[PDB]
């Protein structure tokens, strides 16, 4: 509803099996008249986040097979600088949190 934590997020994939609303895409955002270059999101876009948006992987830091795929979500990020605390989730729904921007990831599952 409007939910940006590790574990809130995290819970509501595990149950809903998607991300929570509040988090648009960067696609939206940029609608609303975001840009990245410039300030925080909550100005353009209140009431918003980033989520939903590809992680990839190149297949290093987190576990990859056959071709298992990723998206990523922010957490806590309404104001102040761009999202770095952030949660990584794979299709099949494997959680991983970070607080340190992709150096390394730790299993909440």
């Amino acid at each position: 509803a409007v939910i940006n934590t590790f574990d809130g997020v995290a819970d509501y994939l595990i149950r809903y099996k998607r991300l929570p609303d509040n988090y648009i895409t960067k696609s939206q955002a940029s609608a609303l008249g975001w840009v990245a270059s410039k300030g925080n999101l909550a100005e353009v876009a209140p009431g918003k986040s980033i989520g939903g948006d590809v992680f990839s992987n190149r297949e290093g830091r987190l576990p990859s097979a056959s071709g298992r795929t990723w998206r990523e979500a922010d957490i806590n990020y309404v104001s102040g600088f761009r999202n770095a605390d952030r949660l990584v989730y794979s299709s099949d729904w494997l959680i991983y949190k970070t607080t340190d921007h992709y150096a390394t990831f730790t299993r909440i599952r």
